[PDB]
């Protein structure tokens, strides 16, 4: 089988307990737009309207707004002129951030700021967490396929619960992804008609104007980008690199973006030679390694990064044992014993399990609905 | 004018960092603070492309049912009657030849060359143009196997290099020129010293400090920072929203 | 030498056991 | 020999006084160690197999004597002092499974001395 694993840190262990690092991160007052102010081209000023809060404008017009207009709602309607004839122009955080430039350009000295990076730096220990299972099988069962079919029995059995047990981790796996994933579209991912949280395709808020399932397909892909800028704030390492799906999701995105996704076409005409399906089925835009989650519950994507450093992950995996085998029989009827045991043990960055739960800054969890 | 950052870091860590997995330990905080301090300064030049430039979709620049500065995909104005993203997403590059015209037109230089975005503008403009901007599909087929996200994606119509400001305050593009000559940028970074290393420790513990330390200083077209802030004709910034 | 009378099984790295030969009780 | 008391010492008017050291062998069955500490008066009595597993106890250390140095530029004082590293483990007879619950030693305060 393939490893789920591969989108973690890794730091493989010599000793359960036994433990991983993490790369964790540290964690508009301009005076006036009114009544006789002389705007000069390029400054900014601040105005309250009777309505809908405050504006920004930064002046491309030298002009005096209305001396006269004294009383608000004048004032109003000669901003909103200026504004509509372009010589006042809207922009929000951009002016904070330009009036901290200006400020901090203007009295800057050494003092004692010396900065710092961004980052605590941090540790986790984990055990060797163990999972098993047991071939089951029977003897007779045994006898006819090696007698009707000319089969190795035990050794069919064998190759399928190594697959099964690796497939049991790979869900566990994506179970603590999920877990610890924050909540998706909601915060700076919302969109003034949101429903917080939920991706609903036949929904014209939701799909951005979209027609039918094949733009909102589109839509989704966009929700997708909204929650990977996400990420890359909220951790301070970088885009969602990767997405962690539903089969209705990995349908939604193999049939957009041209050659994201794959059918394998080839294990498909060659009837399922191999379905590998462990596998990730490619990458939407050319940026997202994308992967099914055999097990989802209901319908799900999760956005997540992953730096090029094992220690930048969010999720941790150590693998210490793998494939133990098990072997004998119950002399009570001599059914055969077999299988197979590991080893692995997790971490994520603690963001402070308790501390992970719904508060992984690495990962955006979205429901959907509507497919 | 310089910037400095330390790294301000256990003894412990550094010694199981090593001890556990053969890590560098302290070189590769080196490696963060090296890095850290380079993206600020990349993230100063971009926020004084975006204190000095221009406000843009503005005066030259404006439809008449516009709204002065911003480029708004749910209006029909800006997207010009558009359907759905993909002909929006068109429309806005559009609106950006408008800003590189007008950006020739005052610089006497040629229009825009290069583009710096926010990550919900880059995402609409990697929309179009298939494979212009590098996606790293590469380095996703490599599960991240070297991020390297201080680069341009690439170039939009074939006409614009274009950038993504990984430090992005809202959602916004700003189109700016570039000639082949130093001296026709608009905006200058001269550097001095660069990763100078620090190397101490806080005396309450003898805990390591390192670091590094730069002194690069800018410039600017001198455009008559009194004569940029909303000044600068090499460069137009425009608000947006919608996506 | 607080060890003298403890077991030491002492570790290259921090977490890091140590066994103990417990009764079943 | 339950206690050495050291008469060389005390003939050479304290030259060592060495206390850092179990004191002796008590009836030739017990090595007994002062408690230099102790809060009032009391003794452990404890088992100690040749095995370190058979300990009940454990020290694991890590690292030791690790040296702090510079300076205070406050007052420009000197930076000096010392770290070390090394957890402790009890049997775990199920901290919380240990207080008051290890087979391997028994505790008795003591009145009347």
């Amino acid at each position: 089988n393939l490893i789920a694993f591969d989108i973690c840190g890794v730091q493989p262990m010599n000793s359960p307990t036994g433990q991983v690092f993490a790369l964790r991160a540290v964690y508009k007052k301009f005076p006036a737009l009114a009544a006789s102010t002389q705007t000069t081209v390029g400054d900014i000023y601040t105005h309250f309207f009777q309505e809908t809060g405050t504006v920004y404008l930064q002046a491309s017009v030298q002009v005096t707004i209305d001396a006269g207009a004294t009383d608000a709602a004048k004032l109003d309607a000669e901003i909103k002129k200026q504004m509509e004839a372009g010589a006042l122009v809207e922009i929000a955080e951009g002016m904070a951030t330009s009036i901290a430039e200006l400020q901090e350009g203007f009295n800057g000295s050494t003092d004692n700021p010396w900065n710092e990076m961004g980052f605590r730096i941090d540790k986790q220990v984990i055990e060797a967490k163990s999972r098993q299972l047991k071939a089951a099988y029977s003897i007779e069962l045994a006898q006819d396929l090696r007698a009707v079919h000319g089969m190795d029995a035990d050794a069919e059995l064998s190759g399928i619960l190594a697959t099964e047990i690796m497939l049991e981790i790979n869900r566990e796996v994506v179970d603590w992804i999920n877990y610890s994933a924050q909540v998706g579209k909601s915060g700076m991912t919302l969109t003034p008609g949101s429903k917080a949280g939920v991706f609903d395709f036949q929904d014209p808020i939701d799909i951005r104007g979209a027609r039918w399932a094949g733009e909102s397909f589109k839509a989704l892909l966009f929700q997708i980008d909204k929650e990977a800028v996400e990420i890359a704030r909220q951790t301070g390492r970088g885009e969602g690199n990767f997405i962690i799906a539903s089969r209705n999701v990995v349908n939604v995105l193999a049939s957009v973006d041209t050659g994201i996704s794959y059918a394998a076409q080839g294990l498909a005409t060659g009837f399922s030679t191999d379905t590998t399906k462990s596998v990730f089925a490619g990458v939407l835009g050319g940026k997202y390694r994308v992967y099914i989650d055999q097990y989802a519950k209901q319908d799900y994507f999760t956005v997540g990064y992953k730096g090029p450093n094992e220690m930048d992950a969010g999720i941790y995996y150590a693998p210490y044992v793998a494939l133990t085998p098990l072997r004998g029989s119950d002399p009570k009827n001599f059914q055969p014993v077999m299988g197979f045991k590991t080893r692995y043990g997790i971490g994520i960055n603690p963001f402070a399990i308790l501390n992970s739960l719904g508060k992984n800054a690495y990962f955006r969890r979205v429901y959907v609905k509507g497919i």
